[PDB]
């Protein structure tokens, strides 16, 4: 019993964090095998940030301009290349702590653990979701660039995010580990704003099923809804549209609790209309949207209470 | 920017988790140096749990009755002893991954990271607080016994909790690493209940300072209060008393934000009497009490380990 915002154990990622310095700029790098991955903006000055020509800034650098520190050991850079917005520094030592890993690009609504780092040293671990507007509501200070987001299903680390920047609203933008940004963002100091964010509907439904599994049913009602009527109501509360894919994905949770997906949608519609009336659901007075259907099945018991 | 419920990096603890099996019961153990620590109820059958005589159950066991598995390696138990509610299994191999550590007993209100484990394998990490009623609102399923709670101070892991049981309300009870329970609990299958809980006042104040640091100031007001008038109001809402020690500990946050502790107390008093009026603070419609003043400073400064 209980339901917490739970991150993956960070040990496998901690053994990959290094410090990358280029001139006066220091940030984090991810050392996997003989390659250190980091944001390409480590080569920029604050001036270079408005309209940086990364190809031009990079061609002026040699391997010895990049200082890589793994604990108290200086790694030797023997090559460098840019792939999209990530800089790949080839080093002369393979990381002996390299876990089984993959690079995965995630979709909005997906969750992941973030290991926040400063100077190549891990500071904390927290759970995030990729918002529908492609930002993440992280907790990052200056020096956190290069910190990564990941999932660890089995003993394989799936790296899905590398931190690059903080937008003016305090939310964060970054790339996958191939250097492709999530969203329309650029690694430039030019005016950029996060689009209007919406609630991850499929995740709220998953979390309502987590509440039913843990013993709570106060929010259920005798009604059902069509998928289209649900979406018409949901969009008025800035909720993402629920697709047939989402309905299918919620199948297992629906079968375990005995509550049809469209019946849970009816409960959600009523919660949006009424609020909670002084009640909580899994210790929360707001509808939680940073647990996916997969997270709920992983955390909750296979036996409903 | 941003403020998340953040756990310590769990890597140093992950390298200590082992599986302990005694008969049909499998749970988790903490392997530090040549000793594996685990709940003493691992030696009990379901019938024994009704009224156990642990000295009598233990004297019937030999070293070879305890199977300890560290990854895919079977450790050989060369001795066994009980200290309060923890069983200490002496093994022939010192854990090469033993970090710098201490066993510390925490006070209610103090926070710690929990590395939830099943079959000696870490599954997730989350942050929680020792409630004033000595329970923890964890997320634990069957097989999670022996999972530990910890903090990190510099490079030293301070182990403060070992999981033993779940109470009927879904909340959790355990011991320090010396086997002393937090709370008036016993490791026996008998009628036990969590007492009425209260809110950790100093922690709510710390979280209000975190909100102010993060640009959420709508709740600030021109008013101040005396410590005694605040405590009279706080007692009415099932909030823990605020002591002069709590006022002192929040001093740095009072100085950084310019809001005196008693000035923040008058904001809290107004929130208790009037609610949030449809507003949120750091994305929450409830007053959060699982961040200590130290947690707020650490996260709002980027301390690494
Ligand atoms: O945003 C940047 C640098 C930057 C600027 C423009 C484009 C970039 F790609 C990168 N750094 C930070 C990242 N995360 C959190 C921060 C918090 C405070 C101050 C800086 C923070
Ligand atoms: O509570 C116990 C066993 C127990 C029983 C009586 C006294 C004890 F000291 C220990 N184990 C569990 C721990 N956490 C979560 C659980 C969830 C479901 C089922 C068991 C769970
Ligand atoms: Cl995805």
């Amino acid at each position: 019993s209980g339901f917490r915002k739970m991150a993956f154990p960070s040990g496998k990622v901690e053994g990959c964090m290094v410090q990358v310095t280029c001139g006066t700029t220091t940030l984090n790098g991810l050392w996997l095998d003989d390659v250190v991955y980091c944001p390409r903006h480590v080569i920029c000055t604050s001036e270079d940030m408005l309209n940086p020509n990364y190809e031009d800034l990079l061609i002026r650098k040699s391997n010895h301009n990049f200082l890589v520190q793994a604990g108290n050991v200086q790694l030797r850079v023997i090559g460098h290349s840019m792939q999209n917005c990530v800089l790949k520094l080839k080093v002369d030592t393979a990381n002996p702590k390299t876990p089984k890993y993959k690079f995965v690009r995630i979709q909005p609504g997906q969750t992941f653990s973030v290991l926040a780092c400063y100077n190549g040293s891990p500071s904390g671990v927290y759970q995030c979701a990729m918002r529908p507007n492609f930002t993440i509501k992280g907790s990052f200070l200056n020096g956190s660039c290069g910190s990564v987001g990941f999932n660890i299903d089995y003993d394989c680390v799936s790296f899905c995010y590398m931190h690059h920047m903080e937008l003016p609203t305090g939310v964060h933008a970054g790339t996958d580990l191939e250097g492709n940004f999530y969203g329309p963002f650029v690694d430039r100091q030019t005016a950029q704003a996060a689009g209007t964010d919406t609630t991850i509907t499929v995740n709220v439904l998953a979390w309502l099923y987590a509440a039913v599994i843990n013993g709570d049913r106060w929010f259920l009602n005798r009604f059902t809804t069509t998928l289209n009527d649900f979406n018409l109501v949901a969009m008025k509360y800035n909720y993402e549209p629920l697709t047939q894919d989402h309905v299918d994905i919620l199948g297992p949770l629906s079968a375990q609790t005995g509550i049809a997906v469209l019946d849970m949608c009816a409960s959600l519609k009523e919660l949006l209309q009424n609020g909670m009336n002084g009640r909580t659901i899994l210790g929360s007075a707001l509808l939680e949207d940073e647990f996916t259907p997969f997270d709920v099945v992983r955390q909750c018991s296979g036996v409903t209470f």
